[PDB]
């Protein structure tokens, strides 16, 4: 038998500290190829150990194809291969596109479905450990053609500090997080989910009105904010993203505002669960 292992790299769709993502081809089929920098090599190891422990399969989790370590000439290449989503990140999609009730709710409910699946322990040989993502953000969510999203990048994921500073929960920023308690990392995911909810809601049209794309805390921190910039805003001043007046003239945005507030409590144990959010979004 021949093992057809030739992947053609076609175009780079992302470059960063993490390394690079490429649109690739494997046997006519579109694949996404992440090439890790030496700087991010631990993320390849952590994600490969996760998938070697539990082979995640969910419509709202980026679909795993392969982890490859190759010997280059003097160096080790680390590759992650996943399904390819031509529409790109939620971050990219929201920049140019506005949403209606249906497309807005489809997006946020699919993210909550994916996050609930990560979070839940399922018992049995066909089951899974509970997983906290710890790096949820709009760049780590991909849009599918059927209008649902999938959660990506399990490089920081933990099975039962780190992440993007702009999305870090206050207990992470002020280092009060109960590091030994697995529920702590679920609570950090809910915080970041609340912020993504905010980024999506802004782009949903109501009464002829929409806000432009902005990242969380765009009005109170610079680009590439420092730990200290984030700690002062989120922990010391306890600021939270603005809810515009126009959202209170729409039933959906009014419900989404309530949900994001219940993601943003300074007290982590006061925050909604992914499962409670999935239910509330299904009712909206
Ligand atoms: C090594 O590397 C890559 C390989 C492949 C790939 C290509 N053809 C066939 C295969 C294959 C899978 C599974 C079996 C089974 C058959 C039943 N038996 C009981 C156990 C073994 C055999 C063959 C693979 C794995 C794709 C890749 O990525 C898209 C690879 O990564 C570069
Ligand atoms: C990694 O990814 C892809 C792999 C393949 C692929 C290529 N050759 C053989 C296989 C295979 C055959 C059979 C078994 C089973 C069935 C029986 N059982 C008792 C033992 C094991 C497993 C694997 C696959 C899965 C195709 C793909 O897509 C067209 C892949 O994705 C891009
Ligand atoms: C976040 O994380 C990972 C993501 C992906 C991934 C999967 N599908 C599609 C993409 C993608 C395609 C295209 C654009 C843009 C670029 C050009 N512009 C004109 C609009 C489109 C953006 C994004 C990505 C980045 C793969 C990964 O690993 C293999 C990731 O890491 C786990």
């Amino acid at each position: 038998r021949t093992v057809a292992r030739d992947i053609t790299l076609l175009e780079c769709v992302g470059k960063g500290r993490y390394g690079e993502v490429w649109r690739g081809s494997w046997q006519g089929e579109n694949v996404a190829v992440k090439i890790f920098s030496s700087r991010d090599e631990k993320s390849w190891f952590r994600e490969t150990e996760l998938y070697n422990t539990v082979m995640l399969r969910h419509e709202n989790i980026l679909g795993f194809i392969a982890s490859d370590m190759t010997s280059r000439h003097s160096s080790t290449q680390l590759w992650l291969i996943t399904h390819y989503h031509e529409m790109g990140s939620l971050y990219d999609y929201l920049q140019l596109t506005t949403l209606d009730t249906v497309s807005c709710l489809r997006i946020v409910l699919s993210i909550a479905s994916g996050l609930a699946h990560l979070h839940i322990e399922i018992f049995g040989t066909q089951g899974k450990p509970a997983i906290a993502h710890r790096d949820l953000k709009s760049k780590n969510i991909l849009v599918k053609k059927n209008g649902q999203c999938c959660i990506a990048d399990l490089g920081l994921a933990v099975m039962h500090r780190v992440g993007t500073k702009r999305y870090m929960a206050p207990e992470v920023l002020d280092e009060t997080i109960q590091v030994d308690c697995f529920d702590s990392y679920k609570r950090v995911d809910i915080w970041a989910f609340g912020l993504v909810l905010w980024e999506v809601a802004r782009r949903m049209v109501s009464n002829g009105i929409v806000e432009d794309y902005k990242p969380p805390f765009y009005d109170v921190v610079p680009n590439d904010p420092s730990f200290e910039d984030m700690r002062k805003v989120v922990c010391v001043d306890q600021q939270r993203p603005n809810i515009p007046n126009r959202w209170f003239s729409d039933p959906t945005l009014t419900s989404l505002a309530k949900l994001m507030k219940e993601c943003w409590y300074q007290n982590p144990s006061a925050r909604l669960t992914a499962l409670r959010i999935k239910k509330t979004l299904t009712k909206i």
